[PDB]
């Protein structure tokens, strides 16, 4: 199955009128990406990124694991006033699920015995492998999980498994990039992004665009000054206009009735505008 | 040229965590509609509507006219923390424009002479017709506007003119509907909405949908409980499911990775998902 990654600059957070709205905006990004089953979000420095990245990670992390993975931070002061992702890997105890994220507990194992994992279930989940504690893992529960002395049983599996195997969106990862050229180069896939797509009012009409067969797509968004800012700023990138950095450069809202479309708005519009092209090619 | 109207319930404002966010959410709606060149927004009562309607009107009104048309209200306490529409009819003095909205001043006219209008220009604009003051009008400036004794000159024209004639998006109007059946029936066009479109995760796939040639489109959105709530609530509408109220009932985001898409999010997604179908048929 193909991947989709989204890049945008942290600087959009500097545009907010309030601390509260700065947080809400971060949430808007998370949900936009969750909605379109994004696998990866890349926060890049166009000239804050740390705050945006942190918030995105907090929201993606299932709830029963936030306490463990995120100590009190001034950068999640407004956790509260968030929109939740309501994504398949966020459930309550109650819900039976095939798979469930977990943290490798830090309790006494016994010579030979796999670790304990906290999957937010009524009891801890016992597994096969002995593992380094505080590791986030993806556990697939057994079956024949008898009313066993205060332990469920299961096996750890690839975090790719709930997509490839059961068609379940299962969260995104978050990557920090120090510039726009680091967006492309510090990619997590062997052969980079088979397909790159940039966005702008002065790009080509998205209705013309013909998506090439692809394996890993990246869609890039600018902040307030467009992608021009992050192109110029980066020393490793000497272009007249940013169109040439990407396979495609699209305008996703023809005949827009506002002089501007904000980044968080543009992401929803662009990803829908593209969603059918994406599905066809991957 | 075809029209596009959007309907949604005021109740989405009751979902906000803050007074501030209640206002911001209202703004999100305005911009979504501005972006897609919406002509009409219909706020309906699914079981607040007044507050949402007011905010939408405040944002659409050009700035130089807000003071005149909107006294201090507790329902625009957070005007400040808004996103602006940046639409063609919002400019500063500075900008030369062919057309410009105005209010008919309330100054001494002379037997025979047209009114004075305030179009936010350096001088008042003198016109042809004698008109009832406090009327919002659409003025088209002349040419041969000589350095005349502290008055510009121009003619009042249809508010439809800057679209039909110069391809300029020029704002939306706002209508209150007391229920869902009032959305369709209290429509401002002789022959209603030639095409109706409702939205839901349990609608048909938007990629299949084949838009009929049309003159006036309405796209309807539910609040938190979907359109089911406003269907049931209204006494004049006895249906098992809301699909049948509309010509088309679409899911605009196939394979969504969040269990829910909020109304303000769904509007951006749906309107993009449809925008190309719309353009083809009108
Ligand atoms: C506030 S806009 C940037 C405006 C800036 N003045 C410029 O010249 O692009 C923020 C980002 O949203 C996206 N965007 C805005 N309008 C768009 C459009 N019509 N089509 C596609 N993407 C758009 C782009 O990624 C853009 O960099
Ligand atoms: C929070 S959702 C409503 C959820 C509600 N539980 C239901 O059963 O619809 C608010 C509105 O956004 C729109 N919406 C949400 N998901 C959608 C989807 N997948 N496709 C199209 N419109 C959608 C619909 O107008 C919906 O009534």
């Amino acid at each position: 199955p193909y991947t989709l990654s989204v890049a945008l600059p942290g600087s959009i957070l500097d545009n907010a009128q309030s601390p509260e709205l700065r947080t809400y905006l971060a949430g808007q990004i998370a949900r936009a990406c969750a909605i379109f089953c994004v696998d990866e979000i890349v926060v890049f420095d166009e000239e804050a990124c740390v705050q945006l990245a942190r918030i995105l990670q907090y929201l993606e992390c299932p709830q029963y694991l936030r306490k463990a993975f995120f100590p009190k931070h001034q950068d999640l002061q407004f956790a509260g006033l968030l929109n939740p992702l309501d994504s398949p890997h966020h459930m309550r105890q109650d819900e039976e699920s095939e798979f469930r994220e977990g943290i490798v507990v830090d309790r006494p194992t016994r010579p030979g015995h796999g670790s304990f994992v906290n999957c937010g279930m009524k009891k801890e989940v016992k597994i096969d492998k002995n593992l380094e504690p505080g590791l986030r893992v993806t556990v697939r529960l057994n079956q024949q999980q008898h009313p066993d002395c205060k332990t469920y049983h299961g096996k750890v599996v690839s975090s790719q498994d709930p997509r490839t195997k059961a068609g379940l969106y299962w969260g995104y990862t978050v990557r920090l990039a120090s510039c726009l050229s680091a967006v492309f180069a510090e990619a997590p896939f062997q052969d980079g992004y088979d397909l790159t797509i940039g966005t702008s009012e002065r790009g080509s009409d998205v209705a013309s665009a013909q998506l090439p067969n692809f394996r890993h797509a990246l869609v890039v968004f600018g902040g307030l000054q467009g992608l021009e800012a992050g192109a110029d700023a980066d020393p490793n990138l000497e272009v007249a206009e940013p169109s040439v950095l990407f396979d495609l450069y699209v305008n996703t809202c023809p005949g827009q009735g506002s002089r501007t479309i904000r980044t968080e708005e543009a992401i929803l519009i662009s990803l829908a505008a593209l969603q059918p092209g994406l599905i066809q090619a991957g």
